[PDB]
């Protein structure tokens, strides 16, 4: 249930339903706590919910939190660091793989620090067919707000010293 510095695991994300939703094949761990899971992937194979696969085309460190509904993934572009932020249940982790609850709602950060809540109407559609109760509505729209707190401050994964370090080091073990 805490993965090893090294470990190479796949990542699986699910609908609140029990479908998966995406799959990433191969991330290196490069930290592993009992709150945080820290990794690097490059190339990897991604499998989409009706199983139609593609290549992730640069370098990412992937950030999770055992607290907090939302995980990052932090992508090293020509022109600078893009942030992707899913919005999920907190992680859970076996031999199978990191495993979370996807729940629509994503904020993009462009390398400029613009960042944009994305799929408003993605969770309204899905939270009434998926019938989200209410309590994780409340989370997930108190942890929209907790993330662009954290996105503003440059805090966990949006500060700039932790993409130099965690760059650096997945540089080194890949
Ligand atoms: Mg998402
Ligand atoms: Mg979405």
């Amino acid at each position: 249930s805490i993965p090893k510095e090294g470990e190479n695991i796949k990542i699986q994300s699910y609908k609140h339903d029990g479908k998966i939703h995406r799959v990433w094949s191969e991330t290196t761990i490069l930290k592993g706590t009992d709150h945080v899971v820290i990794g690097g992937n490059d190339h990897t194979l991604v499998t989409e919910s009706d199983g139609r696969t593609w290549i992730t085309r640069e370098p990412a460190i992937v950030y999770f939190h055992s607290e907090y509904w939302f995980n990052v993934i932090c992508m090293f572009r020509e022109d600078g660091i893009y942030y992707y932020c899913n919005l999920s249940s907190p992680f859970v982790c076996d031999e199978e793989a990191l495993k979370y609850i996807d729940y629509d709602l994503d904020i993009k950060v462009y390398p400029n620090g613009k960042y944009h809540l994305l799929d408003e109407d993605e969770y309204e559609q899905h939270m009434n067919q998926m019938n989200y109760p209410h309590d994780i509505d409340i989370i997930l729209r108190r942890n929209v707000d907790i993330l662009q707190q954290w996105i503003e401050q440059k805090k966990g994964p949006f500060a700039p010293d932790f993409i130099k370090v965690w760059k650096e080091r997945y540089k080194k073990i890949r």
